[PDB]
């Protein structure tokens, strides 16, 4: 179960999406920094920009 509004590429980079932009970001194929950081985004979807 990979969090929410966080995605892969079929290469197996790992990418979360900005809500405000709705553009991508790279983070990198660890889902353990890509998944890191997805939750700091997570939190800010709570405190919006």
């Amino acid at each position: 179960d990979l969090p929410p509004n966080l995605y892969i590429r079929n290469n197996g980079y790992y990418c979360y999406r900005d809500p405000r932009t709705g553009k991508e970001f790279g983070l990198g194929r660890d889902r353990r920094i890509a998944i890191t950081e997805a939750i700091q985004a997570n939190i800010e979807l709570f405190s919006g920009h």
